[PDB]
């Protein structure tokens, strides 16, 4: 480690700690910068040489983290918890958690190489037919979204899961052991316990379970209604009205979001078409229009525009030179208070427009907290960070707002039109809930050792069936590693944040709508141009992780806890409607034929 980046000496007290944090701050930015830059260079241009550079950068970060971590632990270990400055406690607490920096050098290099190889496998995996091969984004994504051929969807689903999952498995095992070894030296029973500690809630798991209990009936009814719509198209052979839905038929590789099957499920097709994808295509929208439209929502609230550095640096389309990139949309803070970027292989669709807002919400958080200490540049919790862009996207999605931006010619205000809208939103928001909940249940079980490698797939499918009521459309065994075919698993990005975000965003929505002085139905609120709503949201953003999330939430929404009531309020009309419809159709709620799998198509997989 560079002499300039090394910690000096400070007194064994709070006044020393302060100078410690400020000295940390000065060097941490450069170290964070070089790490993020190397990661950027790799993720926008996947090469062996860029991987080597990124690992080298990661080693430097671990060296830095070890030095300042051991210094923090040398001077402040039995005393930091009693510090009077709560922000300083949070800075110190972060600095003294070494993570992977606890590993000896050889194991550090192993760990860094595993992360690099897992990332490369996921993002360069292909499905091949001919010499021609399909990438996940955009090829397989488009098939899952718009093909209605059972056999073709199966080819894409199986192809992807086989291609990404199978080679990831041995690496993922090794990563798990090393991660646990690292965090066990920070005092956590396993990595999952460390991840859960970010919510600073001794009752976190029970609180999530209580939330899910309230949400589950909404999902069960949506599921039964959707299954019926699928049965009408795919027939009795491929859809079991009392069994799980085959996992490839829901519009999405992970069946995580069901908005792409909206045309099959739309209750009243004679009302205005609420999926504006075809209109965006008709009008010739490109990625840059999408990002500018997103930005203009943020400025309408008197939040920050995207700086020149964002526009100059970002990767907003998949590169045309055909170079390998990480296509999964992400938002980047370079920690120099200047560079902030999105990397998205943007496609011209309504869901992608929502995704643009999601990523821009991350950027806005970065812009607002850029002048806090580096350790405090994160959300009040990770679910807050995930919720910002989605909150705005809720307003953007409204038929009224779409009309304002020229994406919906007709405007209607009737019960049918409300049901269509709320159903479309349920496909996006309700359908996701089980998946957002289950991923880290799976991962926590793996970190804790409850799920050994011998049960990775058995336990993944247990949870997928239990929560989502889906089944794999082909037979799977333990050679398959279907959890690894989801981005966040090989890229080691925690998932419970998305479940938290999906509850939280409705709490935020309700509060900002109230602040905007909006008086109507919650699901028709558009906060666009509300400078009052903007100021309320800005208070959250500028706080970063400087204050307990429970207190930041209290200030914003009047409650110090996650609460399903705003989501329930928002969906109330369609919750009642689906329940009525299912009863009148004589549906079974759930999937009591839990063992059921669909047969293979006759000529699978030739032609
Ligand atoms: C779409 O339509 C709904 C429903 O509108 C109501 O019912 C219709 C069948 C007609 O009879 C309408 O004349 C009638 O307003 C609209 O929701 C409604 O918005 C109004 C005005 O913002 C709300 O009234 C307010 O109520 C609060 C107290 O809650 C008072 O403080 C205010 O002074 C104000 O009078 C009303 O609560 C609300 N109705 C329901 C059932 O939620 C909606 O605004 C409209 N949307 C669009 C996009 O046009
Ligand atoms: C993708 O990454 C490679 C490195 O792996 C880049 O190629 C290098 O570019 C530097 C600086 O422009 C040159 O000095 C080197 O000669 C190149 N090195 C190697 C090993 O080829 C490449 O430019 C990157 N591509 C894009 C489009 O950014
Ligand atoms: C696509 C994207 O980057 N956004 C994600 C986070 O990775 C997100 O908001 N949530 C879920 C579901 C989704 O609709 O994107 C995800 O795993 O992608
Ligand atoms: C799992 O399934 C594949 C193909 O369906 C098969 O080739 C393989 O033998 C099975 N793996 C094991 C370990 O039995
Ligand atoms: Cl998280
Ligand atoms: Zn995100």
């Amino acid at each position: 480690l560079d002499p300039g980046l090394q910690p000096g000496q400070f007194s064994a007290d709070e006044a020393g700690a302060q100078l410690f944090a400020q000295s940390y701050q000065s060097s941490a930015e450069q170290v964070l910068f070089q790490s993020v830059a190397a990661s950027w260079a790799h993720d926008t241009n996947i090469t062996a040489e860029n991987a080597r550079r990124q690992e080298e950068a990661a080693l430097l970060s671990q060296e830095f983290a070890e030095a300042w971590g051991q210094k923090a632990k040398e001077l402040y270990e039995p005393i930091w918890q009693q510090f009077t400055d709560p922000q300083l406690r949070r800075i110190i607490g972060a600095v003294r958690t070494l993570g992977s920096a606890n590993l000896p050098l050889a194991k550090r290099q192993q760990y860094n190489a595993l992360l690099s190889q897992m990332s490369r496998i996921y993002s360069t995996a292909k499905v091949c037919l001919t010499a021609t091969c399909w990438s996940l984004d955009p090829d397989l994504t488009n098939i899952l979204a718009s093909s209605r051929s059972y056999a073709m969807l199966l080819f894409a689903w199986e192809g992807w899961h086989n291609a990404a999952g199978i080679p990831l498995k041995p690496l993922y095992e090794d990563f798990t052991a090393l991660s646990n070894e690292a965090y066990k030296q920070d005092g956590f029973t396993d990595t999952g316990a460390y991840w859960r500690s970010w919510y600073n809630s001794p009752t976190f798991e029970d609180d999530l379970e209580h939330l899910y209990q309230q949400l589950e009936p909404l999902y069960l009814n949506l599921h039964a209604f959707v299954r019926r719509a699928l049965h009408r198209r795919y027939g009795d052979r491929y859809i079991n009205l009392r069994g799980p839905i085959p996992a490839h038929l829901l519009g999405d590789m992970w069946a995580q979001s069901w908005e792409n099957i909206y045309d099959m499920v739309v209750p009243f097709p004679d009302k205005p078409n609420l999926d504006v994808t075809s209109t965006m295509l008709q009008q010739g929208w490109q990625a840059t229009h999408m990002f500018r439209v997103a930005e203009e929502f943020f400025t309408s609230l008197e939040l920050s525009p995207m700086p020149p550095e964002f526009w100059e640096g970002s990767m907003l389309e998949k590169p045309a030179d055909g170079r390998e990139v990480v296509c999964h949309a992400s938002a980047w803070d370079f920690y120099n208070r200047k560079d902030f970027r999105i990397k998205q292989c943007t496609r011209v669709t309504m869901d992608q427009l929502s995704t643009v807002h999601h990523e821009m919400g991350h950027i806005q958080y970065y812009l607002q907290y850029k002048d806090l200490p580096v350790s405090l540049r994160r959300g009040a919790n990770p679910g807050f960070h995930e919720a910002i862009g989605d909150v705005l996207a809720l307003s953007v999605s409204t038929p009224e707002h779409l009309h304002k931006i020229g994406l919906l010619d007709r405007v209607t205000n009737d019960t049918e039109s409300d049901i269509n809208y709320l159903l479309k939103m349920a496909l996006e928001k309700i359908a996701f809930l089980p998946f957002g909940y289950l991923v880290d249940q799976w991962r926590w079980g793996v970190f804790s050792g409850r799920t050994p490698p011998s049960r990775y797939n058995f336990d993944w499918w247990y949870l997928r069936t239990k929560y989502q009521g889906i089944c794999p459309p082909v037979t799977r065994n333990e050679t398959h590693f279907d959890a690894g075919a989801k981005f966040h698993v090989p890229n080691v990005t925690p998932y419970i944040r998305y479940f938290v975000s999906f509850v939280l965003q409705f709490q935020f929505h309700e509060a900002l709508c109230k602040e905007a002085g909006y008086e109507g139905p919650l699901h028709q609120c558009d906060i666009y141009r509300s400078t009052k709503a903007g100021a309320k949201l800005r208070k959250v953003l500028r706080a970063g992780s400087s204050r307990p999330w429970q207190e930041v939430l209290k200030d914003m929404v009047g409650l110090d806890a996650l609460d399903a009531q705003p989501l329930l309020k928002y969906f109330q009309l369609v919750t009642q409607w689906l329940q009525e419809q299912n009863q009148q159709n004589g549906e079974v709620l759930g999937w009591p034929e839990y063992q059921w799998h669909p047969p293979l198509p006759d000529n699978y997989p030739e032609g």
